[PDB]
């Protein structure tokens, strides 16, 4: 299936290769400057609707800096570049929490296949492969232990604070 | 599919993304990077579809005839929460009988590797047999979306491949020489 694949491939083509190496960039972080926490927080928005600006969201997420860049040659590509971005969580004026986040850009590309008519997909099927884009990285991660402890999975579906739902999960330790 | 939704993957998620601003970075380095005396880079991202999913992490070690030149300028763009996510891209020079014939921006389509991988693994459900007829498609499914997208179609070429003695050297520079 689609789904299937492209949670496959985000795993093999960008998780397996940034996350053994994110513990020691978030602890330099750190050691350099309350501490930025462990593990990428990956949005997975069951609409598929993936913004780039994670403030125009949910005001209360505030960028707050670039975590020091990663860079390995990768399928030809020099110093390919890995970049992540951490963010500030406010619950009632206050911080609540710190972390490294972003969304699972292969969501868009469900979101973009089931706009364009040649891509054979529609929008009727697009939270169902969604869900198994989902359920699929949940089942690979559960099989990768290194992986599995630098990251946490964050789910939803909108009838909302994105950050109300970033913070249940940074709760759970 | 695996690969159709692989191949719009890889158009949605990065060459739509960067075809567009390909052109003006390849310029700026003919212009100002590019060492005074050497023929200017070609335009056009050179995409190698080797259908045997195999994905080396150096050229050089694939074919001595590519020589690593120097890097694009960078690109960034905020990306899916990540503020300034980095593009950066390789220029190579392409040796014909010890001379340089050709300097193109070139990498492998990595989805490729996602499709190995997926063939490796008993979770992913996808036999080892299935690799090449998967990669063909990934192939064809990417011509048949920059048949729909001007810009990118022209800021790109798809270098697809099967080896029996090969040159890759020879196969990009045939692209390059048409
Ligand atoms: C190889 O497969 C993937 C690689 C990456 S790298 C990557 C990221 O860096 C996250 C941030 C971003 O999407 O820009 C996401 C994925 C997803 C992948 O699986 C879905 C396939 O479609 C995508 C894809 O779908 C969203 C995104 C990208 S970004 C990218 C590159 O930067 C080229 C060099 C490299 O692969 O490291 C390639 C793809 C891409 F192929």
């Amino acid at each position: 299936s689609v789904a299937h694949g492209l949670a496959w491939s985000y795993y093999i083509g960008y998780l397996r290769l940034i996350l053994p190496e994110l513990q020691a960039r978030i602890r330099t972080y750190n050691q350099h400057y309350g501490a930025v926490s462990q593990r990428l927080y990956i949005l997975l928005p069951l609409d598929c609707g993936v913004p780039d600006n994670l403030s125009m969201a949910d005001p209360n997420i505030r960028f707050l800096d670039k975590l020091p860049q990663q860079t390995a040659d990768r399928a030809g590509i020099k110093d390919r570049v890995y970049s992540n971005s951490i963010y500030e969580l406010l619950e009632n004026g206050q911080r609540a929490g710190t972390c490294v986040l972003e969304y699972a850009t292969p969501l868009q590309t469900l979101f973009a296949m089931s706009q364009y008519s040649q891509a054979g997909f529609s929008r009727e099927d697009r939270l169902e492969q969604a869900k198994l884009f989902c359920q699929t990285l949940e089942d690979i991660l559960a099989d990768a232990p290194e992986s599995q402890n630098n990251c946490r999975l964050i789910a939803y579906q909108e009838p909302f604070s994105l950050s109300q739902e970033v913070l249940r999960h940074l709760r759970q330790e």
